[PDB]
This record gives C-alpha cells, structure tokens and sequence, in this order.
C-alpha cells in the first residue's frame, strides 16, 4: 500500500498532488543508490505536475519534447544547476533545477510540495527522465539575496531586518512542519523584481525530522552542534539565519576575516561571532543576533521568537525605509 | 607522484595529460563520501592542454573566466555538453559538466593526450567543488545519431563509411588498452561538411591491463557482457555493428521484434544477422556478421573489421550520397 499508490505512478507522468510526488521521490532516492544496469534505448520517463501550467502529453514530459531550457543559467544549487524553461504548449516560464539521480535526495521535494507560504518558493512538480530529475519551480526576477549583497556590498539595517524576518517566517512554517532546510544563507533566498519579497530556495540539505542524518552545508553557517558531530533539530536554521544576517550586515560572511579554514574548530572552540556585530547597530538588532547566536541550541530562540524580535528591531529602526536597490556601500576590512 | 599530486592540487595549471590524468584519479575516489561543511570559496583545480584555454592567476572558474552560451549541445551517460568561450582568448569549445560523485576518472583517461583524427580531441579538465568540467573540441556537424534520425536511415555508402572510420578510432584506442564502452551513434560526432566523424564520451570506458564494466545501451550490447562474463575490446566491435544496423534500418537493431529487457534475448537468440537489409552488399553484409559473432573470441577485430568494410566501401562505389540527403524511410516494425 502507498507501495500500490507508488506502483500506479511508475513509468507515467501525471498531474497530481504532492503526496504522490512525495511517494515517486523516495523512490528516487533509493534507486540512485542502486547502482544501475544496461539502459533501454528509451529513458524511462516518470513525475508528478502540480500546477495546470506544466502539463504531460500521454502521460510524458521530456525535455526537447514537451519543454525546454533557455540559454543562459540562472544559477547554481547544491545539487543541480538551475535554468530557465518554457512548457511548450501552454507557453508558461518557470524555473527547472536538474539533479543526478545519483546524488538525489527525496527531501529535496519532501520539504516544500504542498507548501503554501509565500516565504517559500513553490514547487510545480518533478520529472525524471533516466537519471535525471528534473525540478519544476516559480521563476523570480530580482534574483538571490547572495547576489544583491555582492552588488552593494552590504544592505542597510533596516533591510536586513526586513529579510532575516521573512526568511524567520519560511523557517517557522517549515520548522512547525518538522522540516529542517539545513542551508539558510543569502544565495539561497531569492527576491522579487521589486526586492519587497523573499522566499527561500533550495531544499538539497533539508531534512525531515521525527536526526543523525544532516548534511552540513557551508561551513561559515554551521552551528556549533553541527560541527561537533551532535544531533540537530531546526535551532541549527535559526544560527545560519544569523550568520546571514551578519553577512548582510558585514558584506562578509563570519570567521573568515579572523580565522583559517577549516572553521569546524573554531566554531567549536571559539566564543559565539556576535563581536562581528556591528557597533552602529541598534540595541534590539544586536540583542536578537545574539539570542540566535547562543552556542547552546537548546537556549538558542526559535524561529519564530526570533522572528519577533526582529520585527521589532526593524519598528526601532524605523521600519523599511532604505530604497530597494540603491548605493554601494563597502564592506568590512579584515 | 604523490608529490606530483600535491603539486597540482589546488590550482589550475595549463600542462600535460599524465598530470589530468593523475589529478582525475584524486577526483574518483574524492567523489565518494557524503562530505564535510564546504568551505565558502569552492575548490579550483585542475589541468588545461591547450593555452587557447587560459586560467588567470591560476583560477578558471565558470562565469568568470568562461562561460556556455546558447542551447544545450548534447547529453553525455554522465552529463550534459554545452557550448563555451573562453573569455580571456574567445576561443570556443564544448563542456560536460560532471558531478563529481559520479565521475570516473577514465572519462579522461581514455582519451588524455590521444591524437587521433577519429577520437574526439580533449582540452582539459577542472573541477570548481562538486563539479568537473570536461573540455574538449566543438564540433559543427551533429551528432551521428541526430543525422540517422533526420535523414530516417543512412544511404549503405554513408553507413560504411562512418562505420569504417568508427573502427579506425576504435582500432587506435584497443591498441592502447582502451576499450571505449558505449560505441553507438549518438556517441559519434560529425563535421560540417559529414567529411570527419570521431568517437566522443568515454563515461563509459575501462582501462584495461572486465568485473568494473558499466553497461552502456541495452540494445548495443554484446551476449558476453549481458551474460556478466569477462569483457574485452570485442564488446565495441558488436557495438559498432549494431550501430551499423541502426543507420542502415533507422532504428536499434532488437526493438522492433522483442520487447525489455533484452538482456535475455540477446544471450539466447542468434544475432541479429537477420536485420541487414536484403538489398544489401555481399560484403556489407558478412561483414556485419562477422563482427555479430556471439562468441568474442571468434568475433574479428577492430582492425580486422575494418579492411572488411573498406573493401565493401568500394565494391558499393565509395562514398558518394550527398551530405543532407533525400529522407530515406526507416524499416518499419510489425505488426
Ligand atoms: N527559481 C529561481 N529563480 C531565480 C533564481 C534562482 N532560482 C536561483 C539562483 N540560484 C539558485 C540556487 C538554487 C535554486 Br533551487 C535556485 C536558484 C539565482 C537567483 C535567481
Ligand atoms: N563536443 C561536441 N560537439 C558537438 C556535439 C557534441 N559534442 C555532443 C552531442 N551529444 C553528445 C554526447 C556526449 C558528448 Br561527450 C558530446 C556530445 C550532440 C552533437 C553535438
């Protein structure tokens, strides 16, 4: 059973609901760990749509066929990279990210199908064609937080807030779900055309949670429980939220203007990164940076509480006020 | 040697095949291993063999010192090929992009530092974190498999032809120990003017001195490889001919009379001698059977081979249909 729902799916591609490309993916997941043997000349070719803009023809959809990428890439994820594509027939813009099977987590769809938080990037569906999956997800504009940093330098506080509190709202809705994303940095929130909206990406490291069983992302990130080999739960997200944060802020991520790699024992060893606060910063701001940078999970804050926070730092700063894009301003020296 | 290893490590350098060569094997068993917390700055190493090729500084990363342009050129058994320029010379190329979990090192080995005319020329390699990037000549003519599908089948002098140059790479790897492991005409690649084909992608190759042969297409594969026995260079011999059926009929050879797998059918089942066209050459069509002997052993040679297809090149005339021919209609399956 779910093993009947499982074997109804195999082979096709349908229209559908999360659940069903849920189910499709675990076996993915599995397989590309099988070691595989001699190809048909025709890729199996097999998924689950979850928006009437990306429709299958015959229960297919393949690349070249029924929808295609466009020239330039969009961007690089954890495990794929990520281009611009166009259904054929309907005509519609979206975004597809192609992952190996071989390296293919399920989480990677577990953690955000059926997702409806505006603080999330909606997933349209994925289709394998062989050994490939091919992710089907909303197209933005104003791209990456990661790159809007690199063109300015640094944001301004008020900005900062306003994003560290968008992405607190993704990670409270994920993390109330028992889903973990596992790489909360600024490459990996995207932006509307405008810069008012924000909504995190890239589901590679998520993880869903009942642990043992993280895959650590980028290593100025990391929290402490992480680095030393402990179990994690979603307190590890609200640490790499501030560790964004101070990237915002800094133009610059954490540690490494002060030390060598690898970080993982400095992490460990060293005093929470909070003297990389910003002296210019508000009270409430640097209060909740620290809250979020307690080295002890346990005493860190949620998401949620963090996220309060914030939202009151950015009240004390005046609220969003700084222009969307506007004047470089230079990062920090080491 | 572990000192050439450290040497290289960490930079991109323009040099020699044998220093590709060792780097990639650091980059194979570097692949396994769920990993640690990656550094922010990935990894850039690697080596180049052409100076039209140029890192900066001792970087050559992608989106700084190249990038593809336009619509993707191809899918290789391991990664998609795109179009590049080198920003620094405006030199284009072709890229495969690899994931580094599932890169094997013989996708360079096989065909590093090899000047062969009908072997895809290779222009280096780099890794940037979890991805290798294969470098190597752009070709202008297509794929053999794009051509055999737009033009339905291929004309018999056409097919000899290719066929006989396939042989001539195939004969010049075997002679070095490489067997290439996924012979087949999407893995053979055309000039502008169908003059030149050579043989690309050796995802699939194994250095010889089998039980580490990865299956390529079902289709193509010989009985001693189906039946997971040891293997040898005869296997791309039955590819190639295979390959021949394919552009002779317009389709693989078993999947218009058998349905998957065919592992089966292949071991069991004759050869498939009986999918030559009627209308063919004496010589074209034992020649095909020749290299469709299930028995390896008894099975002729690259070399061997292609004498055979030569000789039947010219009792057919040479080559003499036009280039972008009339469509000719691929066989039909039954009913
Ligand atoms: N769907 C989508 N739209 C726009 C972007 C991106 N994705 C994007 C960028 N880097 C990425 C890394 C991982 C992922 Br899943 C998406 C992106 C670059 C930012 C622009
Ligand atoms: N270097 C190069 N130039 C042109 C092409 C290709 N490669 C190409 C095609 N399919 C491929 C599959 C594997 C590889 Br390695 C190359 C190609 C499609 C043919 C076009």
């Amino acid at each position: 059973v779910e093993e009947y729902l499982v074997h109804a799916l195999q082979g096709s591609v349908s229209s559908g609901q999360a659940h069903s490309l849920t189910s499709l993916a675990k076996t993915w997941a599995a397989r590309g760990s099988r070691s595989r043997e001699p190809s048909p000349k025709t890729e199996d070719n097999e998924g689950v749509l979850l928006t009437e803009k990306l429709k299958p023809v015959d229960y297919e959809y393949r690349e070249e066929v029924h929808w295609a990428t466009h020239q330039l890439r969009l961007g690089r994820g954890s495990f794929g990279e990520v281009h611009r594509m166009e259904d054929k027939q309907t005509g519609f813009q979206c975004a597809v990210k192609k992952v190996r099977l071989e390296v293919f987590r399920a989480e990677e769809l577990m953690a955000c199908a059926g997702l409806t938080s505006p603080r999330i990037v909606p997933l349209y569906g994925a289709v394998r064609e062989g050994p490939w999956v091919n992710i089907f997800m909303e197209l933005l504009e104003g791209g990456s937080l990661g790159q809007l940093v690199k063109e300015q330098g640094c944001l301004p506080e008020d900005r900062a807030l306003y994003y560290l509190g968008q992405a607190l709202e993704g990670l409270e809705y994920l993390h109330s779900r028992r889903i973990l994303h596992g790489d909360v940095k600024a490459d990996n929130v995207l932006l509307s055309s405008d810069g008012s909206h924000a909504a995190l990406c890239d589901f590679g490291h998520a993880v869903c949670l009942q642990t043992g069983d993280y895959i650590p992302g980028t290593e100025t990130h990391m929290a402490p429980e992480v680095v030393l080999g402990r179990s994690c739960d979603a307190k590890v997200d609200v640490w790499s939220s501030c560790c964004m944060m101070l990237h915002m802020l800094n133009g610059c991520h954490p540690w490494t203007q002060f030390f060598r790699g690898p970080l993982c024992l400095k992490i460990a060893s060293e005093p929470p990164p909070v003297r990389e606060i910003p002296p210019s910063c508000a009270p409430l701001t640097a209060q909740a940076i620290q809250e979020g940078l307690r080295k002890e999970p346990i005493h860190r804050v949620s998401a949620a509480e963090l996220g309060g926070k914030v939202n009151r730092a950015l009240q004390q700063v005046g609220g969003l006020k700084s222009p969307w894009r506007g004047e470089y301003k230079e990062p920090r020296h080491p």
